[PDB]
């Protein structure tokens, strides 16, 4: 049950609290976001690609394709998603 | 630039020097965790799928696969990669 605005809420409660962890926590924080662009840009590729092989009816990727879509909604639960607004929104 | 293991090494020195925010950044650092290997778990099923596009020989879609290389090269060099026993290592360290 543990999500990504759980670990953003602890890294600015941490510095706000102690400043001199601001640097060091600051720049962890930053590479929290960076890894999650990352990953949610390549999970939508790996997307596109299973559904482009989907539509070309090639069912021997099909558990593959499948595996995108169980990682993607469990990535979902953890990660929630960005809306319209650039809002991260969770479930 | 800067690492994965960088963010690591700030959460483990902050609760080290300020006891009081380990349970709330131990709990930050399993979050981290949690996000990485999963990423990583698709990832590599990412690759999986450009491996059997190009297997297939269907270059219609070989443009998905560069972008999945590229992506994963991209990841590597914040990340690292993690090697068969378990070492997630850097840069010229890698293979």
């Amino acid at each position: 049950e543990k999500k990504l605005s759980d670990a953003q809420v602890a890294l600015v409660a941490a510095w706000r609290k102690y400043p001199d962890l601001r640097e060091s926590l600051e720049e962890a924080a930053s590479i929290l976001s960076l890894i999650v662009f990352q990953a949610e840009t390549l999970s939508d590729q790996a997307n596109e690609l299973a559904n482009y092989i989907r539509r070309q009816g090639l069912e021997e990727a099909e558990g593959a394709c499948r595996n995108i879509d169980i990682m993607r909604a469990k990535w979902v639960e953890v990660c929630g998603e960005v809306n319209q607004y650039g809002i991260r929104v969770y479930g």
